[PDB]
């Protein structure tokens, strides 16, 4: 692969000093681009997934427009319960479903050996080694994956639930088959998440976007033994193949009850949600973690002047050290791409004020 | 009124020693119950809510279950827009739907003055008056509201949004209009607020459920403020009544980051979710607040030793003062009877253990 040319963002999350901070957005390829609408029409949403070259073409398409400091590839969370076995269907105007989702411990049986999921997702592979070469060592490239609660809320729940009440009800009446569940999904992700590392993903995040619908006794009995065990497997592996351990990001989304724990596991930094302030973040997660975030997606819709002062107020709470700026959530696609472009700006230009 | 015989959830509420934690449950007149559908089977939501007899009814219905230490009325926090002028339609095994929301500024103009509200919602002073009477006694009655900002995202909002995005970005790009219906909803919920008071509660709850759609920030500009002049304005009005006013309950659901500030805000109790661990809430409040909360309420799903276990280790965590037992949300439809009744079991022999 070629040479990195801005490694910012890769010294910024091992916790080291630089220039300036680095920033990049959740959903940077996404429908707030008339450009990502587009190249969208011509397939449906998990073909577009499965194929490379669209898939290096979205998550480029960012990059033209903005001077992000990373690029993350384009593909789903989803793909890994759809690689287990299960049929998820995009809905119009709706979203993902899964019109079957497993419903008790004996739908456990229609799941794929978690082992063989990696060679399921081979065309995520070919699309991070095709963006690694075309991205030509520009920025840093990042894989990801839904950690393993939040992707089991997917796969028992029948959709758009503000409670998460049925996955809770699996936690609380079925702990055991809960446990298998998590324990499948994370051995499908492990080799997943270093597939990604070997087919050229420089950096990883682990989504736990549903982080919140738990308290603190049943994200740690639940959710947190098995985002350890990610980051340790993964590592683990990547060493015993010679190749180089990657920066990892765990994001627990509404999560600001696990920031303590989080911060202890093993990730080289944590994702903020908006909800959390800044200083208090910094005091749970002490000074050996890395903090990424944390605007209101929202403050988008502010003006381009007001973004840039909510901006400076956010580099002000974090300092300098040990922070690359993002959003606290992804971009909205009702937010207009001037507006995106403002933030980058404002990071770049407020970070160096800050330091010089 | 007939005298109140069981004072325990007051004296709590008020900061005094009990020689038990007093109980109830959000939602504890709701579906779980199967006489709760009986009843609302004969109206129409709305309905059901006019009806005087209708809602004590719902109101005493737990109480013949279980032996609940509080009251609250049946109603919604919903009849408050809909007395401001907008049509809500109760939408089949899918709520509350507002058809035409409040799209620019200049939709304002639909809304009543809020000075006429209370006069439009005398049907719910008649159902708290006859509850009191009914009652006899027994328990104290809680009377309630939905905060401005959360009454705001329903008026706003084209329904069932996982962001509040519209209304966020109401904030955003229409601050002075935000302001504007923000102090109309005060100035509806005071005179309202006073007149459940006047007609017979013994203790208010106003409902900021969307309040963890905000950051810090946002929640101080557009949310706290207005939370903070309805308490000032509803115990004024009640002394110039010559009426004694009522131990106030504040619950910012997803309200972590606030926690310090609604300590402040003129609410004799602050209900938590339950996310937030009873210890770090504590140090957030201090020592001049009661606590209110905070089971996860998907724990009622777990088996009736179990409940008995995590309400004995929520109580250890709260300890004995200060403090009123309740979920750490509304009660769900499909839960069991019998294990809300363990829940009150539990906090009522725990406590006791907890002190003698
Ligand atoms: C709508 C949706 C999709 N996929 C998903 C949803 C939300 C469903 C729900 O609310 O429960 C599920 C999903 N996909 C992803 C996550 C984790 C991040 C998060 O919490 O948002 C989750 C929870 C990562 C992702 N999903 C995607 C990325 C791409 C990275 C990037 O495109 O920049 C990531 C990290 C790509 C994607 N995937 C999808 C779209 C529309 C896009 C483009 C971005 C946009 O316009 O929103 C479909
Ligand atoms: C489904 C629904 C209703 N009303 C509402 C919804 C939720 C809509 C959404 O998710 O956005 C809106 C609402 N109603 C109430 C609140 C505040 C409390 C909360 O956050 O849940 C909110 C946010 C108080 C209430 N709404 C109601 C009470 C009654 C107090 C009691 O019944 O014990 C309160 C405090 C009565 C009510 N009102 C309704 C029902 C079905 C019931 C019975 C309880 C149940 O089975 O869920 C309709």
């Amino acid at each position: 692969f070629p040479e990195l040319k801005n490694d910012t963002f890769l010294r910024a999350a091992w916790g080291e000093e630089t220039d300036y901070t680095p920033v990049w957005c959740m959903r940077q390829a996404g429908r707030y681009l008339p450009e990502f609408r587009e190249t969208r029409a011509a397939q449906d949403f998990f073909s577009t997934c499965r194929s490379p070259e669209a898939c290096c073409e979205l998550t480029l398409q960012p990059l033209r427009r903005f001077p992000l400091d990373a690029a993350i590839i384009f593909s789903d969370i989803l793909v890994v319960p759809q690689a287990l076995g299960m049929e998820v269907t995009m809905v119009p105007g709706k979203g993902p479903s899964f019109p079957e989702p497993l419903r008790e411990e004996q739908d456990l049986e229609r799941l794929r050996d978690p082992e063989v999921v990696a060679s399921e997702l081979g065309y995520v592979f070919q699309a991070i080694t095709l963006t690694r070469q075309r991205l030509a060592g520009r920025v840093p490239l990042i894989g990801f994956a839904g950690a393993p609660w939040t992707l089991m809320t997917y796969m028992v729940e029948r959709g758009g639930s503000s409670t998460m009440a049925q996955a809770k009800r699996w936690l609380y009446q079925r702990p055991q088959a809960s446990h298998q569940l998590l324990r499948i999904l994370t051995d499908a992700l492990v080799p997943y998440l270093v597939g990604q590392v070997v087919a050229g993903a420089q950096a990883l995040q682990l989504f736990e976007s549903h982080a919140g619908h738990l308290g603190p006794q049943l994200f740690n009995k639940f959710a947190l033994p098995y985002i350890r065990d990610v980051a340790k497997q993964v590592k683990a592996r990547l060493r015993e193949a010679g190749l180089a351990p990657v920066p990892m990001i765990i994001f627990a989304k509404d999560g600001h009850f696990a920031l303590e724990e989080l911060a202890q596991a093993g990730y080289e930094v944590v994702g903020l949600d908006w909800t959390v302030a800044p200083k208090k973040a910094r005091e749970c997660v002490g000074k050996t973690v890395t903090l990424q975030g944390n605007l209101d997606p929202c403050a988008l819709y502010a003006s381009e002047e007001e973004i840039g002062q909510l901006v400076k107020q956010m580099l002000d709470d974090f300092g300098p050290h040990r922070y690359i700026a993002n959003l606290g959530h992804g971009l909205y696609p009702d937010m207009d791409p001037e507006h995106v472009g403002a933030f980058v700006d404002a990071v770049h230009k407020h970070s160096r004020l800050l330091r010089q």
